[PDB]
């Protein structure tokens, strides 16, 4: 019943709610092995046909967790589509050709996979985005010609690395734009980009949709880079939700899933229980509708917090 949009213009469609296997990179052995396969299975079972992973996630690991649990679910590959990235790695960063070249391999063999459906340069605003432009994309053109990689994309956290990259590569080099922690109650600034990239037929997915753990009641962790007034205007207002006996992740993710020019959101999922609290909450959206007056409450209680961002990247 999970509903499915449209990629941009990659001819795919994506469940709304996608999964982001960067929580399954961690421990290792059977524990973690056997919920990376309960989780996907129950994606499946619930509709998810939209996976993210990068060999950053789990120093590589995530990656082999993911493709032994998507080996393990019995789908046909056609009917779901994967997403890895390239540029950042437990080592550091680097957005070479040669680099992006030889990554791909090692993620396919990792994921057991033949090929992923989107390659996305992995948070470029920590290399030289002239870079990208000039040899990172098109590297990943060859790449595509190859049939390893389908299409190409760029993600990061300041938007204006969308505008930058996008204007000044040729029309069509990139299909798909990952951004993350800009639609959610406290901050929705990817609105002002969506107009911008549909004219360019990119498609839209957005991730992080509680934050990183702002939009929580048990909080956001310590290594959390948000100002305080942000950090102080999430907690007050998830204490809000948690005296009316309500729970204000449910409502973040709700209120990501409220814009259908995003093709789907990505949210961290490595147990059964959130994969399916994250896809009903989908699902009760579209047929009941969100909860106006608990919405109306908490966008009042994070006005201080508004659009607040934070550093991110190197400097060019
Ligand atoms: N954070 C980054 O640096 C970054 C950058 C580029 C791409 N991405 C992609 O985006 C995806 C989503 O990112 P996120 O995981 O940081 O999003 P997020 O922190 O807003 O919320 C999801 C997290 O909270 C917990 N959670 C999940 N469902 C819940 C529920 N129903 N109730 C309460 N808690 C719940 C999980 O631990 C999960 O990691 C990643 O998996 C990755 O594939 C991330």
């Amino acid at each position: 019943n999970l509903e499915l949009r449209p990629l941009g213009s990659t001819g795919l469609k994506v469940s709304c709610v996608g999964f982001g296997a960067s929580p399954l990179g961690r421990v290792f052995g059977p524990v973690s092995e056997d919920e990376a396969v309960a989780s996907v299975r129950e994606a499946f079972r619930l509709g998810i046909n939209f996976f993210d992973t990068s060999p950053y996630y789990g120093g590589t690991l995530s990656e082999k967790m993911l493709g032994m649990a998507l080996k393990a679910s019995g789908v046909p590959r056609d009917q779901y589509v994967v997403s890895t990235k390239c540029g950042r790695y437990k080592e550091g960063f680097d957005f070479s050709a040669e680099r992006v070249t030889r990554s791909i391999d090692e993620s396919l063999e990792r994921l057991q996979l033949d090929y992923v459906d989107i390659l996305q340069c992995h948070d470029i605003e920590f290399g030289s985005l002239d870079q990208i432009v000039n040899e990172t994309i098109p590297a990943l053109l060859k790449l595509k010609q190859t049939g390893k990689i389908r299409f190409i994309g760029i993600t990061g956290l300041p938007l204006g690395i969308f505008t930058y990259v996008l204007d000044r590569v040729p029309p069509g080099s990139v299909d798909v734009v990952l951004s993350y922690c800009h639609f959610s109650i406290n901050d929705n600034t990817l609105e002002d980009l969506l107009p911008y990239l549909k004219s360019k037929g990119v498609g839209i997915i957005s991730a992080s949709p509680l934050a990183m753990g702002l939009l929580t009641e048990g909080g956001p962790p310590e290594w959390h880079p948000a100002p305080p007034e942000l950090k102080s205007a999430c907690q007050d207002a998830a204490a809000f939700c948690q005296k009316k006996g309500k729970n204000i992740s449910k409502l973040a993710m709700q209120y990501s899933l409220t814009n259908k020019d995003i093709s789907s959101v990505l949210v961290g999922m490595n147990s059964v229980k959130q994969v399916g609290e994250n896809v009903a909450a989908a699902i009760e959206l579209v047929s009941a509708g969100m909860d106006q007056e608990m919405l109306s409450e908490v966008e009042a209680i994070l006005k201080p917090g508004k659009n607040l961002t934070w550093p991110s990247g190197i400097q060019q």
